[PDB]
């Protein structure tokens, strides 16, 4: 049999659903959504490390002007200063006293650490949401785990399940992400090969193993000082280090709908929005003939007790006279209450005790415990907590539905201006009358 | 849960009071006041003798 339904997307709140296949018992499946990922495919961009500034030995030329060539190297910078009169240890380093010069060449390479410290930079596409939902088939737990794309359907105990497509295609990550280790981060980077010095992207390689480095640190050589050898220069930091100490909070912290995010392979876990359409072909094998079934008559409903307390704080006994002894599916006719168990056994005549979590300030519902719709309603208490670690167990409130039975006061006043109405109106067309008809 | 109450202070007397929490079962407790004790807190002024 194809069931086909639609339960919200929060992860960990069991769903009651009716199968209602006419000649047959009716059947109640609860469905719990167990894990939820929406894995985006990624396509690297680039990868950011750690520059290391690579300078050869100053060439010290005295008694002579030296040169040097242009080179291909990432960001090479190569000059000549004049009128260098450099020491060593054991003091000048040659005899002539003027017109030496000094040849100062410099480079910028991607560090060995960019093979293991690296952001990796990709952008983001579709994606590939999958599923594990938890399923009390017949009072058996079973597991399925599909891509939640209205395809790939899976059979389990000759069930077989279908899942998706999402009602809603919105995902926590953006066109463009950055990941760290860890930790995913949205942020517009640089195109490849227009880093700016000094923030995220300014040396760039478009994967760890590749030679290919886009350096663009702002190298400037300078003078070195009287009497050293040393090579002096002016470069902007690492935009990388400058980064990982500005990172901010990623998207594991600030994502919204509680959505978690996991690396390799970046996914997004349990994000509660939108919604999700099942479909169930279900074997004949696991219907009952309604003749075949238990029926229950001359039953009635009493609550001991009620508090909305999302924890299913209301529980109700259900007296009852059986047929015979059998298995039935409880299920409640209404949206405002949900029931916690699905089936109960039935023998003779006896009582069942039902769990219920409701918002309403007084329940009133009809169960269905087998084919049978009993009338149930009590008052219900506010509960004394004011906050939880766990979801609320029931729905919403409903616009004017959870107007406690004691709004007869709200009747009464409204009859009582009605009343008024109708009277000055009786009124006012009596003299009407009265008048039409004197001339 | 809180249960808030007053009794009076004779000695010796038990009072009962009905502590109902909704969703639970009525309970009813007994208290009596054996014995109240007023110690003022003394200055000794002086001995006489
Ligand atoms: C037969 O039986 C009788 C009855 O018991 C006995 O009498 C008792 O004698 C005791 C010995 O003198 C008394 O005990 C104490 O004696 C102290 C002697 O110095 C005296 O100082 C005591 O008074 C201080 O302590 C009291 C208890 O703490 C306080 O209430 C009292 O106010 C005093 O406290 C001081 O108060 C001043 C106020 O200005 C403060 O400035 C001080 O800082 C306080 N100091 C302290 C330390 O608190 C106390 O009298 C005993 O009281 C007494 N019985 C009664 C009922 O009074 C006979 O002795 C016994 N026969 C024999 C042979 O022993
Ligand atoms: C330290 O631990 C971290 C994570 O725990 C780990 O980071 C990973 O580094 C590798 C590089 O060795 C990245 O690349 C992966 O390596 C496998 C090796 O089997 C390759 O198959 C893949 O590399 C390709 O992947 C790109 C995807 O499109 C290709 O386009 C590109 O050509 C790459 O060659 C695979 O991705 C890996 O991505 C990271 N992981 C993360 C989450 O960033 C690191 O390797 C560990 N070791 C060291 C020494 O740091
Ligand atoms: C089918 O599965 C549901 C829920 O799925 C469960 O999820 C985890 C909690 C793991 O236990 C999974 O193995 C399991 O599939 C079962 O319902 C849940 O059963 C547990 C039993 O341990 C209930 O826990 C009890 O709760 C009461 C009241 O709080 C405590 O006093 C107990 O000490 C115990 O902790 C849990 O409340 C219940 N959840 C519901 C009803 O929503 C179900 O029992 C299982 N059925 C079968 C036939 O396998």
């Amino acid at each position: 049999y194809e069931h086909v339904t639609v339960i919200p997307n929060t992860v960990g709140v069991p769903y009651k659903t009716l199968v209602n296949r006419p000649g047959y018992s009716p059947m109640v499946l609860e469905m719990e959504l167990l894990s939820v990922t929406l894995e985006p495919t990624l396509s690297l961009d680039y990868i950011t490390c750690e520059y290391k500034t690579v300078i050869p030995s100053p060439y010290v030329k005295c008694c002579g002007t030296a040169e040097c060539k242009d080179k291909n190297l990432p960001d090479y910078s190569c000059k000549v200063f004049t009128g260098v009169y450099p020491f060593m240890w054991g003091g000048a380093y040659c005899f002539c006293d003027a017109e030496n010069t000094q040849l100062s060449e410099a480079h910028v390479e991607k560090s060995e650490s960019c093979k293991t410290e690296f952001a990796s930079a990709y952008r983001a596409h579709t994606a590939s949401a999958s599923a594990k939902l938890r399923v009390l088939y017949q009072g058996n737990n079973i597991t399925v785990t599909a891509y939640a794309n209205g395809d790939h359907a899976v059979t389990v105990k000759d069930a077989k399940f279908i899942v998706g497509p999402m009602s809603s295609a919105w995902t926590p990550f953006d066109n463009k992400i950055v990941v760290y280790k860890g930790d995913v981060y949205n942020m517009d980077y640089p195109p490849f090969g227009a880093g700016r010095p000094g923030q995220f992207g300014d040396i760039q390689s478009r994967t760890p193993e590749s030679k290919d480095v886009y350096a663009n640190t702002q190298l400037v050589l300078q003078r070195p000082a009287a009497g050293t050898v040393h090579v002096p220069y002016s470069q902007a930091p690492s935009g990388f280090k400058y980064w990982l100490k500005e990172r901010g909070a990623s998207l594991q912290h600030t994502a919204p709908f509680g959505c978690q995010i996991a690396t390799n392979p970046v996914r997004a876990v349990n994000c509660a929005v939108g919604n999700m359409p099942i479909s169930i072909d279900i074997p004949e094998a696991a219907f009952t003939r309604v003749v075949d079934a238990p029926s229950l008559t001359d039953m009635s409903c009493e609550v001991p007790a009620c508090t909305h307390s999302s924890d299913f704080g209301g529980v109700a006994v259900i007296k009852y006279a059986a047929s015979k002894k059998g298995k039935c599916a409880v299920h409640s006719m209404t949206n405002a209450v949900t029931i916690r168990e699905a089936e109960i056994e039935v023998e003779g005549n006896s009582q069942l005790q039902i769990s219920f979590s409701t918002a309403l300030a007084s329940a009133e519902f009809r169960v269905q415990v087998c084919s049978t719709q009993v009338h149930c309603a009590a008052e219900c208490h506010p509960p004394k907590d004011h906050i939880v670690n766990y979801p609320a167990s029931h729905t919403t409130l409903g616009v004017q539905d959870i107007s406690a039975t004691a709004m007869s006061w709200v009747q009464k006043i409204t009859g009582g201006v009605g009343l008024v109405v109708a009277v000055a109106a009786l009124i006012l067309i009596v003299v009407l009358c009265v008048s039409f008809s004197r001339h």
